[PDB]
């Protein structure tokens, strides 16, 4: 059912997004298992999920069209953030 080992994860990290064309989707939810679902079935998003983030503390989830491999985009670190990038689009 659940889908998140489907991800690559990267602890206390995130992506932040210097190209002004990239997209973000923010949704809030109760666990990281229903970022990764929504993120794999990428039914309610306006693009491909590639990867997302999940705040720890807010329980909000950082769906991303990209990840850290990505043109425009730069990793930064931080205690509440952990960031998700689906193996299918690594390398």
């Amino acid at each position: 059912r659940n889908t998140i080992h489907e991800f690559k994860k990267s602890a206390k990290t995130t992506l932040i997004k210097i190209d002004p064309a990239l997209k973000i989707k923010t949704k809030k939810v109760n666990t990281a298992d229903q970022c990764a679902n929504r993120c794999t079935r990428n039914k309610g998003l306006p693009f491909t999920c590639k990867a997302f983030v999940f705040d720890k503390a807010r329980k909000q989830c950082l769906w991303f069209p990209f990840n850290s491999m990505s043109s425009g985009v730069k990793k930064e670190f931080g205690h509440e953030f952990d960031l998700y990038e689906n193996k299918d689009y690594i390398r």
